[PDB]
């Protein structure tokens, strides 16, 4: 199942998150995008910052030499990180990300976040307190370099993540565009429904693209351990019980039925070939409704370490 974007391409409207903490081994990545596939993904979203991006495409590339499926087949996201928004440093940090997948092109290209950071060595470069040390970059520069790599073939489609309603209307305001981003990946989740984010996406044709969907990875380094645990809730596991599905599938599930794409990272066999169950169900609008009131404006990445950042997208 897949959605038109407003460039013309197609994208499959479950994705596999590939991200997995430092302390997980880098190996791991090849073994859990191959059952991905294997399960029935067909977008895998990955990104420079998630250190695997030569494991993700070895898998890829591994289903396409045994016949499991067609590049065409496959729709391979990364993201620009966030010290090269400089716009001289783009065409350069989606090369390499090439090179790492060895692959020819990716489907879709972001830009990571609007919180530049100082250009240099370091993935996170740190001041005095622990706080990212910032650069100013007109972001409206960056995508400019992002439409060129459109028009490159490097990229089949270009889009953003972690932008605010603001953000993106700076980017779809200004002269001379030439691709708007054909999609937002916001965190998103019933504990941070973004329902008026959605709505101004659906009135511009931008797919959201909902990530920690499962209530994140709960990172020590970003989340509060004290926050609720999303699979826990109360409505979400009745739900799942009245369904005879998982408090996973009916997130997932939510997402569909909003027009969101939806995302989700597992490193275990048997949630992986569970969580494409997703499309076997359905909700009723009264369910719909219950998971609507969970909203309780959380969004577990919620650091110092960013939220005085001059471009935070949250306020
Ligand atoms: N653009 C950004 O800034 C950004 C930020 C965060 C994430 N992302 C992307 O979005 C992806 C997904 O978000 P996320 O990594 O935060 O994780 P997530 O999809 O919210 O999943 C959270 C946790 O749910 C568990 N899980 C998965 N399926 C389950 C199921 N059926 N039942 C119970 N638990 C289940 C997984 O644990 P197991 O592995 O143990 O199953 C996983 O660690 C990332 O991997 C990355 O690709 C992008
Ligand atoms: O789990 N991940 O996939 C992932 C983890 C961390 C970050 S981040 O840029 O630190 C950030 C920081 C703050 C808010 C949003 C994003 C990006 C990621 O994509």
């Amino acid at each position: 199942q897949c959605v038109k974007l407003n460039d013309g391409h197609f994208m499959p409207v479950l994705g596999f998150g590939t991200y997995a903490p430092p302390e997980v081994p880098r190996s791991k990545a090849l073994e859990v995008t191959k059952l991905a596939i294997e399960a029935g993904f067909r977008h895998i979203d990955s990104a420079h910052l998630y250190n695997n991006e030569e494991q993700v495409g070895l898998a890829i590339r591994s289903k396409i030499a045994d016949g499991s499926v067609k590049r065409e087949d496959i729709f391979y996201t990364s993201k620009l990180w966030s010290t090269f928004h400089r716009p001289e440093l783009v065409r350069p940090a989606l090369e390499n990300s090439l090179k790492k997948a060895q692959l020819d092109y990716v489907d879709l290209y972001l830009i990571h976040s609007p919180m530049s950071l100082k250009p240099g060595e370091e993935l996170s470069p740190t001041d005095e307190n622990g706080k990212v040390i910032f650069d100013i970059v007109d972001l409206c520069t960056t995508w400019e370099a992002m439409e060129k790599c459109k028009d490159a073939g490097l990229a089949k489609s270009i889009g953003v993540s972690n932008f605010n309603r603001r953000q993106l209307e700076m980017i779809l305001n200004k002269p001379g565009l030439k691709y708007k981003p054909v999609c937002n990946q916001v965190e998103c989740h019933p504990y941070f429904n973004r329902s008026k984010l959605l709505d101004f996406c659906k009135s511009k044709d931008i797919v959201l693209v909902a990530y920690s969907a499962l209530g994140s990875q709960r990172d020590k380094r970003w989340v509060d351990p004290n926050s609720p645990v999303l699979l826990e809730d109360p409505v979400l596991c009745a739900l799942a019980k009245k369904h005879k599905r998982t408090p996973a599938l009916i997130a997932l599930r939510y997402q569909l039925q909003r027009g969101v794409v939806v995302l989700a990272k597992s490193y275990n066999e048997q949630r992986i070939r569970q969580n494409v169950q997703v499309f076997e169900f359905q909700l009723t609008a009264e369910d719909m409704k219950a998971i609507d009131g969970l909203d309780r404006n959380l969004h577990y990445f919620n650091s110092d370490s960013f939220a005085s950042h001059p471009n935070y997208p949250y306020s």
